[PDB]
């Protein structure tokens, strides 16, 4: 749990800018132009290059791959899944690839002054690590920052709301807002602990003159309007827990009182792009579907019936009966502790003071969303 000696000064500035609200001069547009993205090859990355199509001069995608040929292939294959060949071609007109070495994130020679940098930062999770592939992530972040100052660019670092959504039991205050950096939340996973440390590394650099901001995204799901497909959905924690859950008709008490959001990818992408254009004093933003619902009223809309409650004890029985495996273990791992009350108000003002609000979920949409999750795991 290593926190900088000057954490006090960090928290002091995010709160300083938080209580600035929206200044009259603040709401105004600054163009992106030459943007450098890392996250293509990934989920949010692909929908990010579709969402800043037209607000940006040229998109320079930095991809770790052994040559230019392979990096293009890795990227095009990605986009080809989410969109039509017609819409991918035009997207492909104003965009270039920056083949980068996997071992070293050094000596990167870029061909123009990048005024905007968005870091989504997928890391090779399939390669073995002793929690050491999670320190090279922070290295992978601190290397982007170094390049951000060198160009005098606006850095946008995409983090996760999970960076402060889990709290220890028996803690008095548990709220988490765009003003909170560290509050004693527990960083369970090594992924979370890394997206946390980069948030800190981006913070202490924003103190030293750099223009940068952190966008905390929620659990990303298939877009509102787009293809339901999501690459590597087989390994996403959220979606696979839903399929193990949609074969039953009873649901736990502590289990089904839990919230579930549908932060659509295309909306998260659209919002992040709107956020990078308006200069606005805050440093941390929460881009998250505010339409959270309990799992109860979600299974009442997928089965059209009423699901009935059982105890957690009698649940564990019916769970092992079908070899629940990992879905059970991350289900009781969210029940064992306290769940942070996420404040998203200050961002909700802005991201609807200029952009769109979040699309209202519709009952048939989920039925379709249900069917996709059902079919893919069989």
């Amino acid at each position: 749990v290593a926190l900088p000696d000057n954490l006090s000064e960090l928290q002091k500035i995010v709160m300083s800018r938080y209580n600035l609200g929206i200044l009259e001069d603040s709401l105004s547009h600054r163009p992106l132009g030459n943007t450098l993205l890392t996250g293509a090859t990934g989920f949010l990355g692909a929908y990010l290059i579709e969402a800043l199509q037209g607000y940006s001069h040229r998109i320079y995608c930095f991809i770790r791959a052994d040559n230019e040929e392979i990096a293009w292939y890795k990227l095009m294959t990605n986009l080809n899944d989410y969109f039509s060949e017609e819409t991918v071609e035009m997207m492909l007109s104003n965009i270039e690839v920056i083949v980068g070495d996997f071992e070293c994130m050094d000596d990167v020679v870029l061909p123009e002054n990048m005024d905007t940098i968005i870091h989504a930062g997928a890391r090779t999770d399939h390669f073995g690590d002793d929690d050491e592939f999670e320190k090279v992530n922070v290295q992978g972040t601190v290397d982007v920052i170094r390049l951000a100052q060198q160009h005098h660019a606006r850095l946008i670092y995409v983090s996760t709301i999970s960076v402060g959504t889990y709290f220890d039991i028996d803690t008095e205050d548990v709220t988490f807002s765009e003003a909170d950096v560290y509050k004693g939340q527990l960083l369970t996973s090594p992924y979370t602990r890394s997206k946390f440390y980069s948030e800190l590394k981006v913070l202490e650099a924003v103190n030293n003159g750099l223009d940068g901001r952190i966008v905390r995204v929620g659990n990303l799901t298939s877009p509102y309007n787009g293809r339901w497909h999501m690459r590597n959905i087989k390994t996403n924690r959220f979606s696979m827990v839903m399929n193990d859950l949609l074969q039953l008709d009873c649901i736990g008490v502590s289990m089904a009182e839990m919230p579930v959001d549908f932060s659509f990818v295309d909306t998260t992408a659209r919002q992040i792009v709107a956020l990078a254009q308006v200069n606005t004093p805050q440093i941390i933003y929460h881009v998250l579907s505010p339409n959270k619902m309990p799992v109860k009223s979600l299974l009442e809309c997928v089965k059209r019936k009423e699901i009935e409650l059982v105890s957690d004890e009698s649940f564990n029985e019916i769970l092992q009966k079908q070899d629940m495996y990992e879905t059970i273990g991350l289900t009781s791992v969210d029940r064992e502790q306290q769940l942070a009350m996420i404040d998203t108000t200050l961002t909700l003002k802005i991201m609807n003071h200029i952009s769109e609000k979040w699309p209202t979920i519709t009952n048939n949409w989920l039925y379709h969303w249900a069917q996709y999750i059902k079919t893919i795991f069989n």
